[PDB]
């Protein structure tokens, strides 16, 4: 299924995903366009700059234990974002119906930006209103987003700890 390889090296540890560019190729484009300061967004980076690698320094401020983790809003607040909307890509085969897949925060219907989740179990109460866009590869890299589900969390699920995306490697 996969067309590309994304790690997100994080200060937890690595996280390889595959990336499922025939099934969702404008949301994978925009997220490997991010990813490596290719694309053009009109906010700032994770790290409060106007170019480069658009999720270095992002936090994963959304985590709940058993349900998701979701990063990649540029202020770590959770209303963020690179500057735009984009249209939601539901594919046939994609769904679900296993824990470890990628796919895309969003405010409702055409609304993706930056922001996604990691699953970490089943959810499919999601299916048809998020992106599916891909899904942890290794054993190793699921246990590393199991372990920052499983982290301490404020009231409003933000980690205590932040949980920091040092940078991201396509290949």
């Amino acid at each position: 299924l996969a067309t590309a390889t994304a790690t997100l090296h994080t200060n937890r540890g690595d996280i390889k995903i595959a990336l499922f560019g025939n099934h969702a190729p404008k949301t994978v484009a925009n997220f490997v366009g991010l990813a490596q300061g290719t694309k053009d967004y009109s906010t700032q980076n994770a790290s409060g700059g106007p170019s480069g690698p658009f999720y270095d320094g992002a936090v994963f401020h959304r985590v709940i234990q058993g349900f998701m983790i979701q990063g990649g809003d540029p202020t770590g607040t959770g209303r963020g974002g690179p500057g735009y909307k984009f249209a939601d890509e539901f594919h046939p085969e994609l769904q679900f119906d296993k824990p470890y897949l990628l796919a895309m925060a969003n405010a409702g219907p055409g609304t993706n930006g930056s922001q996604f989740f990691i699953t970490v179990g089943k959810t499919p109460h999601l299916n048809r209103r998020h992106t599916i866009f891909g899904e942890v590869i290794d054993a190793e890299s699921q246990r590393v987003v199991e372990a920052i589900s499983k982290t301490a969390t404020d009231g409003n699920d933000r980690p205590t700890d932040p949980v920091v995306i040092e940078s991201i490697t396509i290949s």
